[PDB]
């Protein structure tokens, strides 16, 4: 098996701009999760070469992960706070699609996800 490249992370061409929301995502929501006991197999794209996992990209057609997050999120990539959210959800559910309930990566992205919905239920929206 061989990877595909990763999520595109920057593009010159498309419009930029700053909101608090955005800004919240990257200085308190994926700052919180990169530093969680559980972050590490989420950091990078999953490179199922080195991980022995030969069917991956077979059955994961949205690859995401919280570096390419972070690397939109810094290049502002993203428009829309929403479009952060949603890379989110497909990292989380990407593991609980390639793997099975009970497996122990599912409970640490489950535990991930608890946390990402603690803090983006504080979410500036102009408070
Ligand atoms: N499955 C994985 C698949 C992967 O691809 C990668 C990766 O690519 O990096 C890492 C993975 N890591 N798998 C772990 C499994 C258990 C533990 S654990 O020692 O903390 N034990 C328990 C037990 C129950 C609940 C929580 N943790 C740590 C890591």
């Amino acid at each position: 098996s061989m990877n595909p490249p990763p999520p595109e992370t920057s593009n010159p061409n498309k419009p930029k701009r700053q909101t608090n929301q955005l800004q919240y995502l990257l200085r308190v929501v994926l700052k919180t999760l990169w530093k969680h006991q559980f972050a590490w197999p989420f950091q990078q794209p999953v490179d199922a070469v080195k991980l022995n996992l030969p069917d991956y990209y077979k059955i994961i057609k949205t690859p995401m992960d919280m570096g390419t997050i972070k690397k939109r999120l810094e290049n502002n990539y993203y428009w829309n706070a929403q479009e952060c959210i949603q890379d989110f959800n497909t990292m989380f559910t990407n593991c609980y699609i390639y793997n099975k309930p009970g497996d122990d990566i599912v409970l640490m992205a489950e535990a991930l996800e608890k946390l990402f919905l603690q803090k983006i239920n504080e979410l500036p929206t102009e408070e």
